[PDB]
């Protein structure tokens, strides 16, 4: 009901170049050049997480009668997708700490800044 339409198939292919242009701009030098981009990257990625997170709980609403259809033991793409969303959410709480004056950019927690 939510997956078989080509509208979500068209937006799933287009949301990655805005995802790349949102992660690959996490540099402190270009943070200092344009602070409005720093201010709008928060609401952009937050709206993107609001549209990304709804595909996981969507299985509950519509679950295939076929056994193993979405099983994590059989499909690796949903496992890797949950991995990217989990690292992306810990990146979101890192950015929440970054807006606050608790953690800076010169912290070792950026080793986790790799899997975007």
């Amino acid at each position: 009901l939510w997956i078989n339409k080509p509208w979500v198939h068209s937006l799933l292919r287009i949301c990655a170049i805005i995802s790349v242009i949102s992660v690959c701009m996490n540099t402190p030098m270009t943070f200092e050049h344009y602070p409005p981009l720093q201010y709008v990257t928060f609401t952009l990625d937050t709206l993107l997480m609001f549209l990304y997170t709804a595909e996981m709980i969507a299985k509950m609403h519509i679950r295939g009668i076929v056994k193993g259809d979405s099983s994590y033991v059989k499909d690796r793409w949903c496992v890797f997708d949950g991995f990217m969303v989990f690292c992306l959410w810990v990146s979101l709480v890192l950015q929440v700490f970054e807006i606050a004056d608790i953690v800076d950019q010169m912290s070792p927690w950026g080793m986790l800044r790799i899997p975007r």
